[PDB]
């Protein structure tokens, strides 16, 4: 039954609009296969189109906003794009029709509506770009009945091992096609849908904008040769219409020009299913998907008081839809330093200078290929998997579709190398690499990242202990399936546990350090003077200088999160020799948290270092770090230490803003300093952890239950209203929120862990 549900998830999920890096295109979960993409651009002049044309997601003064109104990766959804520069509001409805043996069929409708400020007679160039990768695969444009191009539909017939036989139809569409009076109409026609079928070496098929422009340029060059000039030039929209040349190729450019409003359909028919897909089919199965997205959302995300309002329901569907609509499939080579230099051991004082030397050896090699199906922080800025980001992305996605979340976790853990390392940033392939400056591309097998995926796995276990509809929950509804998932994954869970303890080890036994345990101390590898990137809290203030002495309280707390899941899972699998080792290490961490990290002076947990005179010195920087034992669910609900932490959270003068918890205390000396990334601003992912933990303490007998109810109630409201107010006035989820004003700052379209806000509103944790 496990392998049965396996094949059915494969078949349910294969197709999707899995290129979140571009405004609109589709690819299946297959490295070398069929890919599509949408480009559009107003043409007002002979030189403007190269500047106006749209393909890969950006965010500037040109673009008001864009994202999914609804989306389910299994069914599809609707995206709206609000383009100021091109005077255009576009809709991209996308829908999957299950059937046959090759992962179903699909269809899309592209509707452009000119906005009020746009010329009523604007000419918009639109392209559907189609590539196929493979040795033994074929894609051919069925030629036109007319001489110069197509009066109606464009039929692409194609085949591969992966997809079998399929046909891909770019429909005639509704809308006015401008006609040219010029002499050139005798040779290129007056204006019609055109196709160019070409072939390039597979590894450059993705570079669609340069490939398109090479043909536009070749058509312009032909004009200049064939005596067409400024005495009598054709209209620009005809200068940029490609000479029709359909046929065989691994690249097919379908080009339309529209005057005013336009729409047109894309129809993918798997021959291995029944009859081919029609435009009437698209209209029906879109409407039916809206209904299903409708029903599911009210059940899965039932927003509790005071956010049951329709305004907050709109906001929820948006924050959710952009989060789950960011799901991509990525395929190709990681850049890695597999040199494992001695300098990356970070055992010297000045280890950061040593580690700079090793990196300037430039021994990083391409390796793979690898595949990853994952959600992303940001379509425009960060369209790729980030390890600790995905822990948060999947909290809401698990609610929606636990089997989708386990599928993504499975994809991530299939990346783990022999030693137990998963790179924290997954830049899979030349396309992925094109968005990342060379400086940030190379990964390092000593660079860790918080294990937040365990938190999703924790939530899976609690759900276990206690057809699209069917398939979303199959892995809890059928307990033996759930367990076999865990049985296969468990060894990699354990391997990762073991890999932290070997590579991210703190040094007790070498220093004037006493403690209940000589094993349990951790220090993040990878840290520079100002930064500790691998923690996730890029520029949070840390012991100066950085030092092999350091112990980092957040790291220890993450190992606590891992060990508690290991126990819960292990005990469902009867890993008895293991469950005792785990219990003994949990016991040691709890004690060693206090012995190495608790400060009575300052009334919070702290990082540690080693002094100019070689004693163990606590370094206290009131903020997110200071709370970590609490945020990770590690403190008993009666603890005095929890109590002092609850004071620190609630105190306006330290951490408590009207807009949520500050990264760092206004009293701390590093408040608002340097890049001020994690040194004041409000971050929804760490606030979400506090909100969850406060609700735990609040629905329980103990001394703090009543405080924790005021703080939960208030923080939930402060976080949600800040993200909501900013969504209302700017159309965006933001990476972080200003502690002084509540304004969204840094990067837009951060969905992204800012979408955690849907689950905050939903409550009943
Ligand atoms: O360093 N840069 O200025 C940089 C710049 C550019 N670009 C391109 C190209 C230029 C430039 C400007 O546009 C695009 C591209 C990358 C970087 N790399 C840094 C970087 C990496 C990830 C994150 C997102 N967050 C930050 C969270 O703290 C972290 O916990 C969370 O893990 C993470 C993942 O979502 C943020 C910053």
């Amino acid at each position: 039954l496990h392998s049965e549900i396996g094949r059915l998830n494969n078949q349910s999920l294969l197709w999707g609009p899995y290129r979140p890096n571009i405004y609109f295109g589709t690819r299946p979960r297959i490295g070398k296969s069929l890919m599509t993409g949408l480009m559009w651009g107003k043409i007002e002049s002979y030189t403007d189109f190269q500047h106006t044309v749209r393909y890969t997601c950006e965010q500037n003064e040109g673009m008001k906003g864009y994202g999914w109104d609804e989306y389910d990766p299994r069914r599809g959804g609707i995206q709206s794009i609000h383009d100021i520069q091109n005077g255009l509001d576009i809709t991209t409805s996308f829908v999957k029709i299950p059937g046959g043996a090759h992962g179903g069929s699909w269809a899309a409708r592209i509707k452009g509506t000119l906005n009020d400020d746009a010329p009523k007679d604007q000419k918009t160039i639109v392209v559907f770009y189609v590539s196929q990768e493979g040795e033994n695969s074929e894609l051919e444009a069925v030629p036109s009945e007319n001489e110069f191009g197509y009066e109606g539909d464009v039929i692409l017939k194609g085949r591969s091992e992966a997809l079998g036989n399929y046909k891909l139809v770019v429909t005639k569409g509704k809308g006015v096609i401008p006609q040219s009076d010029h002499d050139l109409s005798r040779l290129r026609g007056p204006g019609q849908t055109v196709v160019q079928s070409l072939t390039y070496p597979d590894e450059v098929l993705w570079q669609a904008k340069p490939i398109l422009f090479q043909q536009l340029k070749a058509g312009i060059d032909w004009l200049v040769e064939n005596k067409y000039d400024v005495a009598d030039p054709p209209p620009p929209w005809q200068v940029y219409l490609l000479a029709n040349k359909p046929g065989s190729g691994n690249v097919h450019i379908v080009q339309k020009v529209f005057e005013g409003d336009f729409e047109f359909d894309i129809l993918f028919s798997s021959e291995s299913a029944g009859k081919e897909v029609t435009s009437k089919d698209l209209e029906r199965e879109v409407k039916q998907a809206t209904e299903v997205f409708g029903e599911r959302f009210a059940r899965v995300f039932d927003l509790k008081a005071p956010f049951q309002g329709d305004n907050y329901k709109k906001f929820g569907k948006s924050m959710f839809s952009n989060l789950i609509g960011g799901i991509g499939y990525f395929y190709g080579h990681s850049l890695v330093d597999r040199s494992y230099a001695p300098e990356y051991d970070e055992e010297n004082e000045g280890f950061w200078e040593d580690a700079a030397e090793a990196r300037a050896r430039h021994q990083e090699a391409l390796e793979g290929p690898y595949e990853l199906f994952t959600s992303i922080p940001s379509r425009p800025f960060f369209p790729r998997g980030f390890l600790w980001d995905e822990g948060f992305h999947l909290l809401p996605i698990a609610d929606w579709d636990i089997d989708l979340a386990l599928e993504i976790i499975k994809s991530w853990y299939n990346l783990m190398d022999e030693d137990g390392w998963i790179a924290r940033e997954q830049i899979l392939g030349a396309e992925a690499r094109s968005k990342v400056p060379k400086e940030f591309q190379t990964q390092y097998p000593h660079y860790a990242n918080p294990p937040t995926l365990f938190l999703v796995l924790d939530n899976f276990v609690e759900r276990l202990r206690k057809l699209d509809e069917t398939l979303s929950t199959a892995s809890v509804d059928n307990p033996e399936v759930g367990l076999e998932y865990l049985r296969r994954l468990y060894p990699l869970l354990r391997r990762q546990f073991d890999w932290f303890r070997k590579t991210q080890a703190g040094d007790i036994k070498s220093y004037d350090r006493e403690a209940y345990s000589t094993k349990e101390a951790y220090r993040w590898r990878g840290r520079t003077v100002s930064h500790c990137l691998t923690s996730g809290l890029d520029d949070y203030p840390r012991p100066q200088p950085p030092h092999p002495g350091e112990l980092h309280v957040d790291l220890m707390s993450w190992v606590g999160v891992m060990v508690k899941s290991l126990i819960s899972i292990g005990s469902l699998l009867g890993a008895t020799e293991d469950v005792e080792f785990y219990t003994k290490v949990l016991d040691a961490i709890e004690h060693n948290l206090d012995d190495l990290h608790w400060s009575e002076k300052e009334g919070c947990y702290c990082d540690a270092t080693i002094d100019e005179f070689e004693e163990h010195k606590l370094v206290c920087h009131k903020g997110y770090i200071s709370l970590f034992p609490f945020l990770t669910g590690l403190l008993k609900p009666d603890s005095p230490k929890l109590g002092k932490l609850l004071a620190l959270i609630g105190d306006e003068s330290e951490l408590w803003s009207p807009y949520g918890l500050r990264s760092l205390s206004k009293k701390d000396e590093f408040y608002g300093t340097a890049e001020n990334y994690w040194r004041s601003p409000v971050w929804i992912n760490i606030n979400y952890l506090a909100i969850v933990q406060l609700y735990n303490i609040a629905t329980q007998d103990g001394p703090y239950k009543e405080t924790a109810r005021d703080l939960y109630t208030r923080l939930r409201k402060n976080i949600v209203e800040t993200v909501y107010r900013n969504w209302e006035e700017t159309g965006f989820a933001w990476e972080q929120y200003n502690p002084e004003t509540g304004k969204g700052q840094r990067t837009q379209h951060f969905t992204g862990w800012t979408s955690l806000v849907v689950k905050i509103m939903s409550g009943h944790h």
